[PDB]
């Protein structure tokens, strides 16, 4: 016999210099308050008329999500280095696949009458943002002539130029629900502080496909080795998540969204004092 | 010449620490009961009236599967400063009955005119597994609050339009085998610390059905801190859901078609702290 | 000026203990004998009347292949404490004809009007291939209990809705080429421990098919524990099925079409212990 | 307790021999000035009437960008043994407003009937960037010989049968922005030695479109010799076209959108045998 | 200060034992010579009539490619132990082209009315090349026992009912340029161990193509015990074919288009055991 070693599990309370936050943010398709009947989708989406005359109705237009989360106070003076929270790592999930393998939900017939209804397809747009200020935006549109409504943030003073990359459109995502989707962007050109991630598949009808698992983390180290460092000890988390559109019994079709899962790892370091 | 080594086959038992356990799963689409004319199916899908008048008929909403798998008994009692656990470390898992969706003879609506083939199962597909040491933890979302639910399932309790996005409230634990309907219920990303869980899901109206099938491949239940699930009392639970898509019949009434899955779990013996006061 | 190596390029003969085998097998979609008109492909597929009268006809359901390769003889007897076996350890697999779905020429029904190409072989695929050192294990489970097989093929014995989902008495072996129906059989998951097999399937009414060829892939078939598969009595086991479409007529009747697969098997001869009592 | 060190994070400039270009390329789809109504879109698309009479009018034909960047100076002298060059060792690269294509409202073709969503830009794509110490080397290639390409483009000298397939006369340099047509030229193989070029085409009528964006990927630019290209005069070369696919007007005509593209390039000075 | 090194880049000549050829084959669709009108592509598909009447038309059948390319003289001496032959050991390789494609004015029929741009090609697709030491050794296999095959093409012997399977008699080489009908042949896997080969299909009536280019790809060509093809001769045998789909023409007649394939083989000289 001999003296060795044996592992045994126990619960460990990680180093004080780590912690975990988790989050959710639901949906912002149009309809944004919890008590609406159509709360996680857009109302009936009005086309235009023409190039010219273009005007979304109120609530029409998916928006990102944005969630700030106020982490523990690490400075008393900011006079000194001082110290930030880094995020090192995010585990996200999309919430509520499952509620679209539904073929009861009235709307249009798969065939006919006595058939299932139509499931949510078409265009799909999925993005995420972990950073430690807001994301970014750049905006870019499909048509300079669109009026939009009053309740969205828009481009200032659009124009044709709007249709590529006029780099004068430009915002950041500071409000929940407020910037649609078909107007803004990651901004490439900056966005030094946050990560981001996101898949588009656009078509008439085309079939949505989503993963879901508790397996998989992503690194959130740029290629200098470091994470998003959190300016006044807040961590910025964004989202869209754009599962398709239902189409109703009359041919009206609503924008679909669901709820976004983050769970971010954070570790303080010692930074310099700019 | 000189002394060596050669290495003979063998059968070996492997260490006491070790086991493996296998189970399958039938799938829960509605028609659950062996005996039934429709088993593996659901009822045919009776669609809304209107948003508010929405009542899915008996047996016509696929369910998770789930089962509870005794392992060998580990601890006389629980009243010393450890305890042993079963600890599940990988899993080989399966797809079973693949094949009988290769079948353009059963009857059920033309591809072209009445000389063609049958429409195989096609459209909406959803697939999951997951291995866990205590009941998965399900979060409830629907596509619609004013649905009325069948008594025999669980649904969500005081369903409110919140329904349709994340309300913290709608919880529940899958520990039971084909009651929690699909539609309503999916894993709680912010709970399951002691369940592994993988999904796929393909939508859209007529879809065609991708699957594989091998005796190839180990899933490792490892976490990111080294540990597999520790299995609670000494159960094992497995669940699933395997929605291969829709049957649609000759008068274009639609029933969904499920498949049963296989599973190798390996688990170990470890020395945890007890956690039971 | 120094003497050193050269690596000089040679035919080699490989080592006593090692051996290849090359093989070929023929699908076996209905039409099965050479001579055949329709040899490579299912005929007509008749559809079912009913739920009840579901009777495909003879030849219209796609079968497994297999083949048995005698390999080398390795031992006077049985009576040893240990024996030698051959052991698979990898394989080179294709499916061979791919190139001839490329015809638009081929008489069917039109892509557009009659001044088109016709329509080629789409739909339903599923390619499966296993190494193994005894038959396949495979599992029973169909789409419908109620469906007559014809008495040229096997069938679940005694069938009920019971074989909609697994039914554990459900099994066979792959031990007869072109006789186990693809709609009626699967691997069997719970079994299969001296065996490899890879599949995959995707469904559809129309689906465009998908496949690759080259020679440069080679498919490893050691276990998680380092073991390939012992040929029991010096016999190895290849088993597949290649279903690449349905080919569709003028008059829209549809026939299966399957291509042959190829196999190259590398084994290794081991001591085992003695299996046989 | 002992000396040791701890990792602090501040700004670090690189080294001087180190540096980065960002830069954006605006699609040149046909309407290739920001004031223009369809600007990012071609004008509508006319057909052939025949195979011996087809003549694409004036922008309806997207056409590649690219961007000469002017890198900083290294050689004053330009009559020693070497000189310094710049090497371009990897690039980050995004195709920007994606987004923008998430949007059922815009006027065209309805999905269903007059209640439902518009058709949005789908069918055909074409993602390719290229990054070079030269301009792209391209080679000509057309579906049809006997199509009459506008003065506004630059197309095939005494076009011919032989230019349905490769003929090695063929032959230019993207070196004007929005004027090589898409297709009429693709990437030269047999040249294009200090450019790294990558491409992805999906074809059909009405195809969904898919695209990617994030600002985690890095992709490395030398070749299998260890080297990127190298900046010839001190310019860098950024080349691209990103056909998201066509937009239907409700009259059935029908245009191509183009996306810009965002580029951030990383060099470093190297010593290079002076040609 | 001290002596140390820096890495300077120039001109390198590889070693005298490595050589890099480089080639393109053009399609061979059944218009196979320039100067024809629809070079590029077959001529009009003719379908069946029945089982029993099936003659396809001169040139609507598309067939492979294939280049022999002379490498340098090797042996002055062919009766020594040994021999130097060349050994390829990788390649790069691209469709070239691929943007020719990205064409909706081209003559056709309409996506939507008569309006609208004109579909693309789409439908069945087939790639696939070989890079060997001696010709592709190929296996025939058809869809119909029954048809027949034009003068100007290389079939089955004596075609009969077995050859809609494997049968072993139906083997050819690879050994003339646009002869060998892709329908007809594909490679032998029970032979051509001197030889690499790569394919792709995807079929379907109308299924939209999907296609890459990139110079930044390199395929090793070494087998599994590290040896690659060996030339037998000095002779280098490339092969291909590249079917990107159908173009269908406004009276809904339909033809194939073919694109042409660039190859960049790198080899290099070895001691070979005289056979
Ligand atoms: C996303 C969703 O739940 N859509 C509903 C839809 C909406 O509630 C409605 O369009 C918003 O005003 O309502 C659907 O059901 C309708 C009935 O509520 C109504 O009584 O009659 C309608 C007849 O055209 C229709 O049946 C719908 O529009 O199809 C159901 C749908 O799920
Ligand atoms: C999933 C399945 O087996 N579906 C059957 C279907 C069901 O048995 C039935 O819809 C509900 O129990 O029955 C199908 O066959 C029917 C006949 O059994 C009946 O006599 O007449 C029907 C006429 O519309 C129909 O032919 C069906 O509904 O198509 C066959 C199907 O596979
Ligand atoms: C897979 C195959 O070869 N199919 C053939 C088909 C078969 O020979 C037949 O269905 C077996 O009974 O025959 C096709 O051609 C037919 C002619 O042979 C017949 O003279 O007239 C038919 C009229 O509908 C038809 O044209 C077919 O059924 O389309 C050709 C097909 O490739
Ligand atoms: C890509 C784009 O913005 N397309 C517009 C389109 C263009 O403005 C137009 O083709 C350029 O000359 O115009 C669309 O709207 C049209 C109205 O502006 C016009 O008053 O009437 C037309 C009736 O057919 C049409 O509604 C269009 O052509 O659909 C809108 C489209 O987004
Ligand atoms: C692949 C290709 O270029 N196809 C052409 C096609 C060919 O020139 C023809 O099939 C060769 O035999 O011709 C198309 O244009 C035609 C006109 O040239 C002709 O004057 O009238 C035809 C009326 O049906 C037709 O418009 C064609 O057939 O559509 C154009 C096509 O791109
Ligand atoms: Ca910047
Ligand atoms: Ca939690
Ligand atoms: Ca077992
Ligand atoms: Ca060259
Ligand atoms: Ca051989
Ligand atoms: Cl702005
Ligand atoms: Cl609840
Ligand atoms: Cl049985
Ligand atoms: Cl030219
Ligand atoms: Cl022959």
């Amino acid at each position: 016999s001999h003296m060795g070693g044996v592992e045994v599990l126990e619960v460990r309370t990680g180093p004080d210099a780590i912690t975990q936050i988790e989050a959710y943010l639901n949906p912002r398709m149009g309809n944004n308050i919890p008590s609406e009947d159509l709360y996680g989708y857009s109302n009936s989406i009005n086309t235009a008329f023409s190039k010219a005359s273009d005007t979304p109705n109120k609530d029409t237009l998916p928006c990102y999500s944005v969630a700030v989360i106020k982490l523990p106070l690490l400075n008393e003076d900011m006079t000194c280095t001082i110290l930030m929270w880094e995020a090192v790592s995010v585990k996200t999930e999309v919430v509520g696949i499952s509620s679209l393998v539904n073929l009861h939900q009235g709307g249009k017939y798969i065939y006919g009458s006595s058939s299932g209804c139509v499931p949510v397809q078409g265009t799909t747009y999925h993005m995420f943002a972990v950073g430690g200020e807001p994301l970014e935006l750049q905006g870019l549109v499909a048509s300079s002539t669109a009026t939009y409504p009053d309740d969205v943030v828009a481009i200032k003073n659009m124009k044709p130029g709007n249709q590529g990359l006029d780099p004068k459109a430009k915002a950041l995502l500071d409000k929940d629900g407020k910037y649609p989707v078909e107007v803004w962007c990651p901004d490439p050109s900056k966005n030094e502080n946050t990560r981001y991630y996101g898949s588009f598949t656009g078509g008439a009808t085309t079939p949505p496909v989503m993963q879901f698992t508790n397996s998989v983390t992503t690194v959130l180290l740029d290629e200098n080795g470091v994470g998003p460092l959190c300016k006044g000890d807040k961590l910025f988390l964004s989202c869209a998540d754009i599962a398709g559109v239902h189409t109703n019994y009359s041919e009206t079709q609503v924008w679909r969204g669901l709820p976004r899962y983050f769970n971010v790892t954070l570790r303080k370091r010692i930074v310099k004092n700019p």
